[PDB]
Parts: C-alpha cells; structure tokens; sequence
C-alpha cells in the first residue's frame, strides 16, 4: 500500500528504486520532466522484479499529478555538476527546479515525507520548505550519512578493521566546510581516542582522512567522469526504511534546526532522529572549539540559502 | 575468499558489483580499459558497502592481470547499441573486444568460469570459445533469464497475478527469432493452456506478448535513451549464484550444444543446469513445429557466427 | 505501523516471528494463554532483532485484548499431535480452543486477516470461521504450502535439480487425502511429464513421492520427536508477504469454497489467491479423475468438520 | 563448497543452521547423539529451504565423522539449565560432553573453525581447547556479542532510540562477574557519557540495566521456561559470517588471552577480532577501577575451569 | 526568583508589569530606550507594591543588557497608531524597531519565552522570529485572547448572562480579516446555536457584533484618543500565567503554523496551548466555508509579511 515517489529518474532514484524494490519497502512512482526515460527504467525495474521474486507495483511516469498521495517523495531532479565545479555554481538553476518541484508537492501531496538530494544540499532543502508548505519535520536532505560513510570507510581501512561497526557524527553543510567529530566516532563502542592511545592511528593521519572525507565527491567525480550514485541512493533508502519502519536511527542529514546548535530557523547538517512523525534534531554537548566550527559551518548554509532565495527572483 | 572479476565497468559491471556485494557473493574486481572509472566506482561501492553492513572488498583497475584467479568471470567489455541499431551491427567492433579479453583469461586465469554478455549475446559467446581455450561447460552467456523475465512479466500483467511464479522456458538466440514456449510456460505449476480454456488470456493476447518480449530490448532504449541495466544485472547474479552455490538450477542460457535439439558445435540459447562445474544443457521433447521455430533461430545464430569470425581477420 | 498477533507462542509462532522480523513486516504481538511464556520469547526476539539491525516493536503478552487492532493474525494455539496420533485425533481439544480464540477475534479485531495453523488444519479453519464472525474471505489456513514445499522437495532430489523452481498444485485436506496434481507441476515451467517422457523420473518413482508427501508430517514427529516448525513458518510468513503487500500469489491453501470443484460452504485445501482484500479461490479445469479424488478429499474435510462442531457441545 | 557443522541438533543448533541457510553461507550438516532428530530437524530445514528459495545442502546424522571437512564448527552440545540452577552447576556433565566433542574434532577435521556455545560458557571453551588440540586462533565461544546485545537493547530502550547503532563493550565471563564499560558504550559515535550530562539518562538507571543484562539470562529460562535460543543463534551466525567472509568485525568473545589484560593461558571473554586465520584478542587501555574488575571476573574462570579439569577425572 | 521582562516601558508594559505584581508573577525588567521613563515608572510600581504587600524586584533600566537571564520577554517597544491610521501603516517603523530587539533577545537571553505586543501584531512576532534565532515554540504574540474577549464580552451583554463563562474562538490575523467562530462559541458549555434556536440572539445581531469586534481597537483609539491598554495587558498576563505555570491553557494567539489548517512556516492568530515549553498550535476540524475565511486571513498575514521583510533591506 505504501507509496514512494522518486522525482527524478537519474542514476541516483533508480538505484534508490531498484533499493526500495529489494526491501520491498513500497510501490514505485518514477517520476521525470524528460518523456520517455522513467518509462523506460520501469520497464527495466520490472524485469528486475521479476528476475528476483519482489512483486510490487512500478510506474513511470510523465505527469506530475502521479504523485498524489506518496507516502514518501525522494527529490534528485536538477543538474548535477561537473569536474572543476563546486556544489555551490549550481544554485541558480537548481533553485528554480526545487522551487517548481516543491509547488507540485504543494498541491498534489502535502503529508507525505520529503528526502531533497539535489545540490547544494542544505541549501536546496531550505528552498524545498520556503515553496512547498510543509511542516519542517517532514522534510530532510540527505548527506550526512554519505559523508559519515566516506570518513568511516576510511577509518576502518587505517585500522585494519570491519566498516560495519565503525561509527561517526559529522555535521554542518554538505560542503568543505563539514565538522567530522572524533570525539563521536567509535568502533563498536570503543571511542577512535583509544586508537590513538594503542599508536594505531595518528593525529596527521585522522586530519588526512578528513580531507578526503571532505574531497570526496569531487574526487569520484574526476575518477568516475560522473557523481556517485549508488552510496547517495543506499543512504536514502536508509532514511526511508527510518521513516517507513519508525525505527528512530539516528543519523546526520539536513534537518530543521530551532535552537539546537545556536540555530535557528535553517535547514542544516545535524544530529536527528527519524521515525513515523519525519526529521528530529537532537542537541549534543559540544566543545566550545567544536561549536564554533559548526557554527561556520552554518553561516555559509545561511550566506548561500540567501543568495538561492535572492537569486529565485 | 571467492573472487568475481568484472570485465567491463559500465552500467551492468557496476550493477553486477552492487547486487555480488549486497548478497556478500565474493570480493569485486572491477576492470575496465578506460582509466580511472574502475576506481572511481569501486570508491563509490566500497561507500555503498560501508552503509549497508556489507565488508567484501572492492578493487577497480585498469590492469588486466589483476583478473588472477577470479573463480567468476563477467564481461560486459563492448559497446551498446542505440537507437535503431539491432545487436547484430555490433558484431564487428564487439567480436574484436570479446577476442582480446578471451586471450587475457586464457593466459591470466583458465580455471574461471565465464558469463558473456556482450551484444550480439550468443555471437560473441561463441567468439570468446574460440580464442579462450577453456572448456565448453565452463562458458555460457546470460540471455534466456532476462528474456523469460520479460515475457514472464507481461503474462502475470494479463492473468493479474504474481510474476513471482511465473515460469517458462525461452529457446535460440537473444534477439528477433526467439521461441518462447507456452507448453513450457507456467503459473505456480499451473500450465498456460489451462488460462486459455479458462478464457482468461487469449491465442491472440499470446502472440502479442511474445512480440513484445522480442522487442523489449528495443522498446527500453527508444524510452530510456540507455539500454537495460537492472535486469540483466539480477539475471548474471542469478547464475553466479548457481555456480558458486552448486544449485544445479534450470535456466535458459547460452551454452556449447553437442547433439542437442539437432545442433552441435555452437554456443547458442538453451535449457540448460549451473552447478559447481559450470554450465550444462538440457535437452527436453519439442514438437516439429517448436524444434523447427528453434532450428531456424540456429541457423542465424550459425551464419552471424560464421561472419564474426570473418570479421575478426 | 503493520501489527501482526500471533495467538499462540509455541514453536510455529516464535519462528513466525522471526521470520516477521527479518524481512520487517510488522510490529509484532505475542499472545499465550500460559503466563511468562511470550514475555520471555519477546526478550529473546528484542535481543535477535538488536543484533541483526531489526528495529520493529515486539510486546509478549497474556491479555488477549492486546490483539486489539491486529491487521494480522496467526492462530498456532493448541495442542500439538505426537507419535502414533492422527491430526484427527486434536479434533476434540483443538476445536473448543479455536471456538475460544474466534471469539476474542470476534470482539477484538474484526478487522484481521487470520491465518488459522492448529490441526487438524482444514477443520479448525472451519471452527473458526463459525464462531469468529469474519468474512470468509479474510480467513485461510496454511497448508498446502507446506506440502507442495515437501513434494517439490522429493521432486526436485529424484530429478537432480533445484527446488527454487519446481512448483505444484496440491488440492484438498491437509491429511492423507492430499490430491497432488502431476498435470500442474512444473521444473522452471516445463511440466513434469516431460520428464516421465525423457525418463529421468518414472510414474512408480512418483507415487512414491505422493506418499512420502502425505505422511511427511508424521515421519518428522517420529524423527524429531517434535512436529515439524521452520517449514509451516516460513509458509505462514509467505501468506503473510502476500497480503500485506498485495502481491496476489496463487498458491494452495484452506479458502472458503463456493461453488468451486462442486463444492460449497467449507473452507478446504485449494487453489486460491492473497491479496488486499484476502484469500479468493480459483477453479482450474480438472480431470474426471483428479476431482473424483478431489471430492473423496472434501468429503472426509465435511464429515470431520460435522464431527467437530457436534463435539463442541 | 563452505560446510558447517553444527554438533548439537537442540534449539540454538537449529536456529543457527535456520539462519546460515537464510544467508546461504553453507551445506550444512547437523549432528546430534540422539537418533533420528537431526534428520528430522534436517527434513524440515529442507522444506524451509525450499520455500525460501534457498538450496544449500542439508545432512541430519548421528555419525561424528561426518563432520569431516567441515570449515566451520558450532558446538551447542550439553545439558542446559533449569530455573534456580547456574550455569556453573552444568560444569560436571558438560566438561565431560565437551571433551569426547573435542576428541572428535581432533581426529575428524582438525583444520575447522570453533564456535564453543555449550555452558558454562568460558569454561567449556577452555575444556575444548585442552582436549582438541587445534590452535587457540581456531576455538572461541560466543557470548560476549548476546550480553552486548541485551545492554545495549536495554540502553536505547531508555535512551528513546533505534538499537541499531548502540554499541557497547563487554568485558569478561559470560556469568555474573561480567564488566559492562560505560567508557566503550557508544550511540551513533556519541559516548553514552554525554547522554549523562544531557540527562538522559542517570548513573543509577545504568547500574540497573549492568543488572538486568547480568541476570537477563536467567529471567528468560524463569519467564519462558526454557533458555534463550534466538539470540545466540543470531550472535553465532554474526561470528560465522565475520569468519567465512575475512570481516575482521571487532566482537566480544571467549578468546585465548596472552599477555593481554594482565592475563595468559586462559579463555575468556574479551575485545577480539574474527577473520580468516580466527579470533584474535586485542587489548585496550583500561583504567585501574576497570581492570580490577575484570580481573575478578577472570579469577572465576581460572578457579572454575580448574574445577572443571579435575571433574572431568 | 522568575525574571519578566519588558522590552517597552508605556502604557501596556507598565500595566502588565503591575498585573505580574499582583499576582506575585516574578521580578520585573522594566526596559525603554527612552532615560528616566522606565526609572520613574519603577519607583510607582515599588510603592504601589508596598501599599499592596507584594515584595518582588523591580528594575527600571535603559541598559538592555539587564534584560539577561529573563525567563519572560514582553515586547510592546514600537510606535501605536492614531486616529485613521490601519496597523499594517506601521509595518515600516515597527519592522526595524523589532528586528533590533530581536537582535538584542538573540545575544542576552536566548532562553526567554517571548510574547510581541507591537502592531501590526502577526506580521512583528514573523519579524522577531526571523532575526532572533529563537526556537518558533518560544514566541508568541497576543491578540487573539483580547478579540475574543470582546466578542464574548458583546455576546454575554446581549444574552443578559455573565461573561465570565463565555468563550470562544476568533482565528486569523489581529485585523479586519479576524474569523469569529460561532460553531466554537459557548455559554458555560452551551454552544450559540442553542440560544438562537430559543430565540434569546439572531444571526444577523451576531453578525453586527463580529463587526463591532473587529473595529472596536478603532473605535477606543477615536473614543479614548489613545490605544487600548488594560485589556492587551491582562491578556498577556494571562499568557505569561500559563507559561510560568504549565497550565496548558488554549487560547488564540500569534503561534507558528506548520502544517496545521493548510499553513505552513509563518505566525498567525491560531488556536493554541501555552506551557512551560511554549505555545503550540492546535488544530480543529474546520468546514469548507470556514477554512476558507481562514486561508483569506493567512494571506493577507502572508503578504504584509513578506512586505516587512523587504522594507527591512
């Protein structure tokens, strides 16, 4: 009976498709603006389907108007960028396109759970709420746990030790300026300063992890010729899976903030918490030194979430 | 400690990759002749494996011999048809491609066994025989799932059922002169013939499945812009499964027939098992009019052949 | 949101459970009439579902108004057969059990769809459909599933196959009047026939595997000095899959007949459909002969089930 | 090709085999010394299989050397505990079925893997290890990860959040000297510190649920009226798969200490990682405060299993 | 030990600052740009509280840094209109004056629950929350608790009953668009509709009552020559009364919109609960006609609001 509507039929919400398919986790709408492509990869998806015994319903569609009562509306529609380019040039076009987006979402289905992966993120997701009128809980971007999985990946692989259990926060934008905290990283349990106690990793080595963290994206895009695809659609589908299951994990990603963090009134990068009711903030104690980076962090996200809105017109 | 190596990064590698790594089948190697798109999407993987709990390892290069002992091999190394191209006007650039990886597997890992999928499917099977020099059992092409799929898909579609057990068998080549078989079509064992007597699907109905079934593959690329990615990716992990598993499960595939449905000497679509020791054909009771549909289907399956490997000189 | 309640916390409903919580469908309820039994078994399952990464809510309980809700409901209460006993022989127990538990459906959660275990399976689906006031469409049982599973087990040993696609129609009373078809049983879509024909198997091996099917049930007790769990759970969880995400499978189960195979106002082993909506029967055109026997099935399912409601009193 | 050997065909020995089947991680065959129930356990594993759509090879049997070749072994041979005993009353008869299991394995396959789970936990191991001669890489029990998994369940249940992501470190015996640290207690990353000072949670209400997860084990034998089944089976599976799949995940279980936590020459529970080559201790700074405890908990087993060598005379 | 602060030192704060005196409410912050004012102004209030045996704190200061630490904000700083004038001509004034004192509440007591008096009401409390950076639960403005007293008041006088027990709900903005609901007016419980069917009130006398509401700040400005003070201050009291002392009361007030009655992400007159964490906003079931009414009023408040935001740059 569960509705999920991808608007957007890139490589991003097919591979989220193709995961949602796999848990069952809903029916498929697969939405674009270019005729014939969604159609095209729902053929595909229902022959995948098939092949692997999952037995849900998949349209591709056309009209907009499909969306009517989506449970859950996952947002990849605009441009994604190029090598040389920061997330950050493509705010003129993609504003527009999230502005658009967030009127259809308006008047075809306002209770559903909104996940904005268009770029810049934090920024794009605060267009989203501007437009759509929706409640803020119900409406997220995700990147955290891209990120968090990237610096993880890499941690894990320094200490010769299984990414499964290897935990970590980073918050602020998705952007050069994310916070990763190794206070809040632990593998299964065991905080990342006892690593550096027993001489298994080092300070530089942690700084230079961050950094690639940090350089990621761009870095897969140079190597790859194109963004990546299939860790941004596993993250998403672990926020629907949050959301769908009222499981209450608590992730990183874009969220309201409202006086957490010294905030207020932005979508940014932070702690949450997603279940049944949508995105959660939570406040956790940070360092003064800690606090200030976030709140850097913070101000380009408002600086940039400006210039969109400045922009839009 | 099992090792599937992917000959060719594209779309179905990389699909290939995610769905070996979310049923923790084996450790990747992903190989392709363009620099830096192996690594690029191993990086992308690795990510996607660090999200979901899976901790196989991932390798991207461009070295060939990196394919040392994989217990699997998968090449979709080849270029794709487009817009009104048929498979077959790839035979020139494809058969040399295929010939060029055939001798890198001779010499690099003999042992491996060896799902094709480059277009035109059956072709190129027989070319990758002829200059690999590894027996006949331990080479196939992945075909004959993806078609049934497709027409097992439209048959559940028109009885309003379940695709989930819906079987059939598809003889011949992938392409214009494949012979689905209603007496080899099935629902939860029910057979076909008995949905026509209970006039819940027509002779006509039928027909018109079987057409579209055939042209699928066309319809996909005219929509999407791109052709299939997500099924055939499900139908190649299908087989992996098989042989790394021993199942011993019945399929159609594109495997050495030796006396079977009156041919020898060709690779060509068939029933066939995939256990532990490779792929194995099947022969089953055709009627005239069934083995005559099958036999014609042969016949340019042995011509397209023929002018392969002409080409290749 | 899904809430599954599972009357009865032996064996059968445990496993149920957790095969529920693998694949995320529900919250669960778990109802015993004897105190402490589901409140530890929910500890047990919290602890499983901590480990593998199952978040779903999971209550043990002894107030049967907790079922409250329901939108599924899984009947294993009463008591088991031992060696030496028929499943006829619980029919004087299990019935005033049933009774009981349709009636707390009956104030509780008239909403349910109730998937009816407790043996004799075929007579207390009856009961329960008498004193439970549902639709009898929202009522089934599972069987045949489990005995198609077994048959399809030995078929697929015998041929040198795997069983994943080896599927059977078996008609009538879960007991030692099965009616296992031949004519609907396939080996990936081609018929078993075609086999008797290419002689790998042989009409006398069959009948032998016709028997082993029957009394399967009993020669597990004998064997394991307990009756058979993992296999009816998994079949349960099938038809639970099936409901809940509409799929509309066609398998053979206990369904409401209603002019079908000659026979009206019983609820028996059939061909029938799970969707939405509940369990729908499907008539397929037999033979003389295959209803002869199909009748001879119903009939003792009457007499029984007459037997059943006289001993209620 | 992967075997695993499960000796011992009770509750947890099924459960596990259930499991490893689900995740096709081997053939297994399931060995116990009472006649006919491991076949019969094994029919009913086959069915669960064949509607699952799993096909692994399953043998029930009552000859040991059977277990020849095995890769993986899981010993869940013994007596289990009733209401008001303690797993050390079991030391007597299990020490005794451990050592002829031990000489079994030593000239049956004496290259296998070893997953003690027999109680007295800590203990059994040790006997295995005297009498077994494999190398103390190869043998380990499993405990610490079901400890682990009740704290933490007990931990996000008070916390209000998924348990998906709590991770927590325990220390020593599988008994009542068991050492949770709070230190190496993580939600997400974030230390269980924090959520302290957040008030979230008090010093107190973690004392409570150190006592509950000590006692949880018996609470279940006094509620269910039978010992937890579900969760050492999942704890086993996690152990297996970090073992076939060279995860190096990083566990607490009985391991062979050297040097590591003032300790050498004993099995107890401790920090370790499994892979390939098998378990592994890994020592991590503890406090004094810390330390003494485990040291503690450490004496019982040293004086313990001495108890136990000298019963088994 | 409770600190209210008054940001605005005119006729309205002072009366608020004396009604808390009376009711023992807290420590009074009497704060004004203007020197001597809130001094001299204090020095009544002490003696005012010494004739009346009240012993609180009050401070009258032009340093708003004295406002740190208030758990209580009251803000009527800005200028009031005069005869002819709408409260939307003071947009441009107010706008600035209101963004400044958010600045200030920003760094000195970001803590504080704050209630904005300065018209026009809705459109200053959108202003402060833009430039406060205070969670939306923490501001407030008061407006609809002193329309509705005018209307109950009329209502009482002309069913000849007390007014003590009339109550009602009057959504919308603090304008002419005010939206009086007579479905949600009763008289110590009985609704309206009970008094108009008994002939004690007329429709069209209800109707020129609504309007005598919605011009009766005009008509006590042209009457009095100065704007309302002692009603505006006892309704502030009574929110500042809920707030201290978690009564949960529900009122009409300026509260944030999200997502409920078809508004998201701005401050508009709405039903809503005050308590110790703020003022919440509650939804009822509004028909077609009056939801209508309401989405006028929300407009207008839409408007106006964007228009502040501009004439702020």
């Amino acid at each position: 009976m569960t509705k999920i509507a991808l608007i957007g039929s890139g490589q991003i919400g097919a591979i989220v498709g193709e995961l949602c398919l796999l848990e069952n986790l809903g029916d498929l709408i697969l939405y674009d603006v270019v005729p014939g492509i969604p159609q095209g990869k729902a053929l595909d998806l229902k022959h995948f389907s098939t092949i692997l015994g999952v037995n849900r319903n998949i349209l591709g569609t056309n009209q907009i108007e499909d969306i009517k009562d989506a449970d859950i509306i996952v947002i990849t529609a605009g441009v994604q960028r190029k090598e040389g380019m920061t997330r950050e040039d493509l705010i003129g076009v993609n504003g527009k396109i999230m502005k658009s987006v967030a009127e259809s979402v308006k008047l075809h289905c306002s209770k559903a759970f909104v996940i904005c992966v268009s770029n810049p993120l934090d920024i794009m997701v605060n267009v989203f709420h501007k437009f759509s009128n929706l409640p803020h809980e119900k409406i997220c971007g995700m990147a955290g746990i891209l990120d968090t999985s990237r610096y993880c990946s890499l941690i894990a692989d320094k200490l010769k030790v299984s990414a499964e259990d290897v935990n970590a926060v980073i918050l602020g934008g998705h952007g050069d300026l994310m916070v990763p905290l190794q206070r809040y990283t632990s593998v299964n349990g065991v905080p990342l300063s006892e690593f550096v106690k027993k001489n298994m990793i080092s300070q530089n080595e942690i700084q230079e992890i961050i950094q690639k963290t940090r350089n990621m994206g761009a870095e897969i895009i140079k190597l790859a010729k194109a963004s990546a695809a299939f860790a941004p659609a596993a993250a998403i589908t672990k926020m629907i899976k949050s959301y769908l299951y009222n499981e209450n994990n608590l992730f990183t990603c874009a969220v309201y903030l409202n006086g957490h963090y010294n905030c207020s009134n932005l979508f940014v990068g932070s702690t949450a918490k997603i279940n049944n009711k949508g995105a959660h903030p939570v406040e956790f104690p940070l360092t003064k030194e800690e606090q200030d980076l976030y709140t850097e962090s913070i101000a380009s996200v408002q600086s940039n979430t400006q210039k969109a809105f400045d922009l839009i017109k």
